[PDB]
């Protein structure tokens, strides 16, 4: 398809991450590899600024879906890699359940051969002793699906998803996604049918990282169209 030769084989990963929420102001510096055919995504996260002031967790779906691994029959519905090598500008609005909320807009492409990421992430109206303020959140990620659709008007797509948060006393913290992605440069020809991402992740620490940081091991599928 479509900009998919631009992720053969194993490519390198940089992602850079502004943040304020509550008026705490943070950065996180991430690198890595990708192996699109596989799916497959190694990165690792340093706060550059000192403690982070929310959950690892809450970052991890701001912190490169152009990796996702599409099957043979739905490869053109990939707009991630077919908004490559110029890349695309990725939005969403995080509201997380009976809490605040995260802005963040972010544009993923190739600078020479890494690919990047690169975002801004407003926090607003979070509440003191709530799950992310309190940090109460676990340190896992659970299995999620991504639903993705067109958006004419954009030259895009749109997405819809909940993630659940595991929370320190057995609840569950939600945070409802909603994302807008549109083409820098040339998009697809035909803008992708229906269908979803099925992702899961892995957190786990570096041994010899004294700062704050995550390792994160991901893997991302397509699915949601019927081989003819």
């Amino acid at each position: 398809s479509k900009g998919e030769e631009l992720f053969t084989g194993v490519v390198p990963i940089l992602v850079e991450l502004d943040g304020d929420v509550n008026g705490h102001k943070f950065s996180v510096r991430g690198e890595g590899e990708g192996d699109a055919t596989n799916g497959k995504l190694t990165l690792k996260f340093i706060c550059t600024t000192g403690k982070l002031p929310v959950p690892w967790p809450t970052l991890v779906t701001t912190l490169v879906q152009c990796f996702s691994r599409y099957p043979d029959h739905m490869k053109r519905h990939d707009f991630f890699k077919s908004a490559m090598p110029e890349g695309y500008v990725q939005e969403r609005t995080i509201s997380f359940k009976d809490d605040g909320t995260y802005k963040t807009r972010a544009e993923v492409k190739f600078e020479g051969d890494t690919l990047v990421n690169r975002i801004e992430l407003k926090g607003i109206d979070f509440k003191e002793d709530g799950n992310i303020l309190g940090h109460k959140l676990e340190y896992n990620f659970n299995s999620h699906n991504v639903y993705i659709t067109a958006d004419k008007q954009k030259n895009g797509i749109k997405a819809n998803f909940k993630i659940r948060h595991n929370v320190e006393d057995g609840s569950v913290q939600l945070a409802d996604h909603y994302q807008q992605n549109t083409p820098i440069g040339d998009g697809p020809v035909l803008l992708p049918d229906n269908h979803y991402l099925s992702t899961q992740s892995v957190l786990s620490k570096d041994p010899n990282e004294k700062r704050d940081h995550m390792v994160l091991l991901e893997f991302v599928t397509a699915a949601g169209i019927t081989h003819g």
